[PDB]
């Protein structure tokens, strides 16, 4: 669906809009108040989404002694329920980043991404017809942000509302920049409205990102080709970094 060079742009993108930097972050470790918990790794693991767990399992199965085995019983819980407490955790921010040293818990990281994230949406753009590289990283930022959930927050829910308001998918006729463009406004406006009031500072600051994916719309760029100018919060960035 996206080429090596395409996929590499657009994991060095979804790193500005989340650190400020092409480099991915894997030893970011941060307690957010955005009622999730601790938010972990390239992809924004989660204490409360349960993103986090399925990392340290997975991991925990590759190496059953490492430092942060301890911190799993505790997860399991947290996950168990979706919930946002931020103690039965202390010192894993920094084991988290501890950790990240290693090339296989890095490893790891990549597998979940693409498992949870990329793959599906992956999956949902060619059920879309959607068939724009730009399209699919928007598909993609997006399902890393909201998540693949059932709320009317997810990315399955903005799908929907995308494809009612221009009345059907890009295989279906409907032009795909006009159903890209609907999708990135409904976005920002989930974002800056999110119906879960605990995400809502963290979200409305970060709208930004849905300008930059918008940007490129109105440019033409629509198949992300180099080089690609991103300044989402003031610092500019010439991609690919090489
Ligand atoms: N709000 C986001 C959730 O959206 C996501 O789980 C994560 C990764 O981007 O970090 C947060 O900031
Ligand atoms: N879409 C899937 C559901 O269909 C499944 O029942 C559930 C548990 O796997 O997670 C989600």
């Amino acid at each position: 669906q996206l080429t090596a060079q395409q996929r590499l742009l657009a994991d060095q993108i979804i790193s500005i809009f989340a650190n400020n930097t092409p480099e991915l972050q894997y030893g970011y470790a941060e307690v957010l108040d955005d009622g999730r918990g601790i938010t972990a790794g390239r992809a924004g693991f989660t204490s409360a989404t349960g993103d986090m767990l399925e990392v340290i399992q997975r991991y925990s199965r590759l190496r059953p002694d490492n430092i942060l085995v301890p911190f799993l019983p505790r997860l399991q819980q947290l996950a168990a329920s979706e919930d946002g407490s931020i103690e039965g955790l202390q010192g894993l921010p920094q084991r988290w980043a501890d950790a990240s040293q290693n090339p296989v818990f890095r490893q790891v990281q990549d597998d979940v991404v693409d498992e949870l994230y990329f793959q599906p949406a992956m999956e949902r753009a060619a059920e879309l017809g959607a068939q724009m590289p730009l399209t699919l990283l928007a598909l993609y930022d997006a399902i890393i942000q909201h998540g693949e959930g059932d709320d009317g927050d997810g990315l399955p829910a903005m799908i929907a509302r995308t494809t009612a308001k221009v009345n059907g998918i890009p295989a279906e006729g409907v032009d795909e920049r006009r159903w890209l463009k609907t999708f990135l406004k409904i976005r920002k406006q989930v974002l800056r409205h999110p119906a879960n009031l605990e995400t809502e500072d963290e979200w409305s600051e970060s709208t930004g990102r849905v300008d930059s994916l918008m940007k490129l719309l109105k440019q033409g760029n629509t198949d992300l080709h180099p080089p690609i100018r991103i300044s989402t919060w003031g610092d500019v960035f010439i991609l690919p970094i090489r």
